[PDB]
């Protein structure tokens, strides 16, 4: 029985609308770097054996709803902790060779380090990432008449990496908000 929390009917505050706009940009700084690595170029149309890729272009020429492809995951998350009541409030401020096309440098993520108490908040978020994911792959199995997916265990049961995969995800939330500086608990 997965048991995510409703988001829908959740408001987020326009003051962290300037924050998701910051978090966007690195999704897309982050995800282009990746593709630098290997070398994929700005282009046409999406083949994959000419190491080309139409998506290679810069954040500031992709329209708002162009930006909702990456912030659509990132406004989902927010109203996660809004309904737990998780405070995001200010404390703080905030702070491969380069191939062609869009040549980002990302902030890095993995070397900043969360405390207990917010490694138990990551333990939560990519709980409900298995709890938001499941539950939708749990109703696209029963609306296509499919099958099951290895995934539809509880999270306690899970082994250490199959938390990590919704988990990588989930701690880069938590560090950003480390790196800016705002209090960040479970209140």
């Amino acid at each position: 029985n997965p048991q995510p929390v409703d988001t829908s009917n959740i408001t987020i505050p326009e003051k962290l609308e300037y924050f998701i706009n910051k978090y966007a940009e690195h999704s897309h700084d982050k995800w282009s770097m990746d593709k630098l690595a290997n070398g994929w170029i700005y282009g046409e149309i999406y083949s994959d054996s000419s190491k080309v890729q139409p998506l290679m272009k810069p954040y500031k020429l992709l329209s708002e709803k162009e930006k909702e492809i990456y912030r659509w995951p990132i406004k989902e998350s927010l109203k996660t902790m809004l309904a737990w009541g998780w405070r995001i409030e200010r404390t703080r401020e905030g702070d491969v060779d380069a191939a062609h096309g869009y040549s980002p440098r990302a902030i890095d993520m993995s070397n900043v380090t969360l405390s207990r108490d917010l490694h138990a908040m990551a333990e939560m978020m990519a709980e409900n990432y298995h709890n938001i994911w499941a539950k939708k792959k749990k109703l696209e199995l029963e609306s296509k008449g499919g099958g099951n997916h290895p995934l539809l265990v509880p999270y306690d049961t899970l082994t250490a990496k199959e938390k990590a995969k919704d988990r990588e995800k989930a701690q880069d939330i938590l560090k950003f908000l480390q790196i800016n500086g705002y209090a960040v608990s479970r209140g």
